[PDB]
DNA sequence: GCGATCAGCG
DNA sequence: ACGCTGATCGCA
């Protein structure tokens, strides 16, 4: 129902300097995975090669690596590793459907062409769940069929380039697509298939000493429980604490009682048996996400574990991390820290560098709301969240602990996002007036703040969306709902989207500056991992000198602010030294 | 498959 | 009853 050519051989009329393209890979995790098909459309037709044949093609794979013939695609990171994993590279990718509906409105959830197409009317192409089935039943359609699914998605693409790039354009967003989003695809590409040394004999050993580790705490529970148990099980754990120790009930969740860190933490002064649940639990944790978790996937041949940052997935514009998630690895606990000590540099003689903005949202905030009084904290380069742990903790500079920093963090951010009296007073354990009266001086010493919270509140409801610095925007249809609960939620993202996504702007422009940076000065430096606001590389020994006077002025001129942007910078032997 | 839980980023 | 996530595990 679709007219293409099933091609035996590649030909010229294929290598038009302007055309859709489809490298397909249906395995979720496209590290090492078989490419199944390759359609192309242009000027000249519509044609589908089969791989064997067309990566084998030196005319072909000349094509893909030349910049100057544009392709448009859909998920081209998908499509650059898993050809990259082929020793082929992918180039002049001018065009990504997904990035493009990722920008438009990230609630859409779009994951396949389909989904995309459906935006703009165009439906003649099938979701890719109904061409390759769900779970067990998944498989490859037979080669017709196959080959007419990647044709109309190639066709779709051909089709939607041009009204999605009008859209962008009148959102002020072709820019963020072009010049942002796009060439950062590529740059996460290279970080994706370069992935990160492990020592897996580090490892395997932490798992060896947690196992009796474990086995110690157990027995100490089941002997202060008076009897042996699941603790990992809700029913017996609720049923041991609250009914077999009568333990005072201070949450429930829609199954029974919660046995939450929090809640757990306010029961220590009622018996010793609660806080070995949180040492087991922290212990099993580390046990089954991030030892026995991360030798799961890491190849056996190189020690790499090779993770794939999702960019078309958070709502305010962040990445996320997936198998593994390198952007939860412990840090906070000593213990759980360690595990970091497993990731090295993948060369002899190289070191981890890693560089992260100090406060970053919160000098955006001071930015946007252009608060007097936070913007000259930030012109002083104030630490605001250690002189909030010295107001909340009442002590002075000196004595505030990494532990009291991380908490006075999640107040000052909790605050200015909207956390009630009842939520500070819970979380500081602190009374609820007093809660409340704190949070009172806080809008005092920054009412720019508090006039922003109410006038985004406002823009949110008279546009219907907010937007970032760089002009992502977020949609908020629930920001007129009359359900109360549901309008405060709502009110809470249009609080917190706009600073979250612009720090989201920022560290993207970064490594975009960055990675051009590296390659003007020829060397061998390059991105292993983002976390967020922290930049992870690595680089020979003999660079690391000059990368502590590059890469801090790349990420503090990434964009011109009304404070100045800050950037700590670490380097060392693992990633644990480089703190 | 989902909800509670907890690891991280702010 | 601050926001954004991903992995693991038991299932009242
Ligand atoms: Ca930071």
């Amino acid at each position: 129902k679709m007219a293409f050519t099933l091609a035996d051989r590649v030909t010229e009329e294929m290598l038009a300097d302007k055309a859709a393209l489809v490298v397909e890979v249906v395995e979720e995790n496209y590290h090492d995975a078989p490419i199944v098909g390759i359609a192309v459309v242009n000027e000249h037709g519509r044609f589908f090669l089969r791989p064997e044949t067309a990566l084998a093609d030196p005319q072909f794979v000349a094509w893909l690596g030349d910049e100057t013939k544009k392709k448009s695609m859909f998920d081209s990171k998908r499509a650059a590793v898993a050809l990259k994993w082929k020793g082929i590279e992918l180039c002049g990718v001018s065009f990504d459907l997904l990035l493009a509906a990722y920008l438009l409105d990230p609630a859409q959830g779009v994951d396949d062409v389909a989904a995309a197409a459906k935006m703009k009317q165009y439906e003649a192409v099938r979701p890719d769940e109904a061409v390759y089935g769900k779970g067990a039943k998944r498989a490859v359609p037979d080669e017709p069929v196959l080959a007419e699914h990647l044709v109309r998605k190639a066709a779709a693409i051909w089709e939607l380039e041009r009204p999605f790039l009008d859209e962008l354009r009148r959102n002020e967003q072709d820019r963020l697509l072009v010049e942002l989003e796009q060439p950062l695809s590529s740059i996460l590409a290279e970080m994706e298939f370069a992935g990160v040394k492990v020592d897996t004999k580090r490892l395997e050993q932490m798992g060896k000493e947690l196992a009796e580790q474990l086995g110690t705490v157990e027995q100490r529970i089941y002997e202060l429980a008076g009897q042996e148990f699941n603790i990992n099980s809700p029913k017996q754990l609720g049923v041991i604490l609250f009914e077999k120790l009568q333990l005072p009930v201070l949450k429930k969740t829609k199954t029974g009682y919660s046995t939450s860190a929090d809640v757990l933490e306010k029961l220590a002064p009622y018996h010793e048996i609660v806080e070995n649940i949180l040492h087991y639990r922290q212990l099993g944790k580390l046990q089954s996400t991030y030892i026995e978790g991360l030798l799961k996937v890491v190849r056996p041949a190189t020690k790499k574990v090779h993770t794939i940052f999702n960019q078309a997935l958070t709502q305010t514009g962040r990445l996320s991390s997936t198998e593994p998630n390198l952007q939860n690895i412990p840090i906070r606990l000593e213990e759980g820290r360690k595990i970091r000590q497993a990731f090295v540099p993948s060369e002899s003689d190289w070191l981890i560098f890693a560089a992260d903005y100090s406060q970053i949202e919160l000098r955006v905030l001071a930015h946007i709301a252009e608060d007097d009084n936070l913007m000259e904290a930030f012109r002083r380069d104030l630490d605001i969240h250690t002189k909030t742990a010295m107001d909340i903790f009442q002590v002075s500079e000196d004595e505030v602990t990494p532990n009291m920093r991380r908490q006075a963090k999640a107040v000052n951010f909790g605050i200015v996002y909207g956390i009630s009296d009842y939520g500070l007073a819970q979380n500081l354990n602190i009374s609820r007036k007093e809660a409340a009266e704190f949070i009172e001086r806080y809008f005092e010493s920054f009412p720019g703040v508090k006039r922003y919270m109410e006038n985004i509140v406002q823009e949110a409801k008279q546009k219907g969306y907010v937007t970032t610095l760089l002009h992502r925007r977020r949609y908020l249809p629930d920001i007129t709902s009359r359900n109360f609960n549901v309008r405060s939620f709502a009110e809470r993202m249009a609080m917190n989207t706009p600073i979250q996504g612009s720090a989201a702007d920022i560290i993207k422009k970064a490594m975009i500056d960055l990675n051009a940076r590296l390659k003007e000065e020829r060397l061998q430096a390059h991105l292993l991992l983002q976390v967020h606001d922290e930049l992870i590389l690595e680089a020979p020994k003999e660079e690391m000198e000059r990368l502590c006077r590059l890469v801090p002025e790349v990420m503090e001129q990434a964009v011109t602010l009304r404070v100045p942007l800050k950037v700590d910078y670490h380097y060392g032997s693992t990633w644990y030294d480089a703190k």
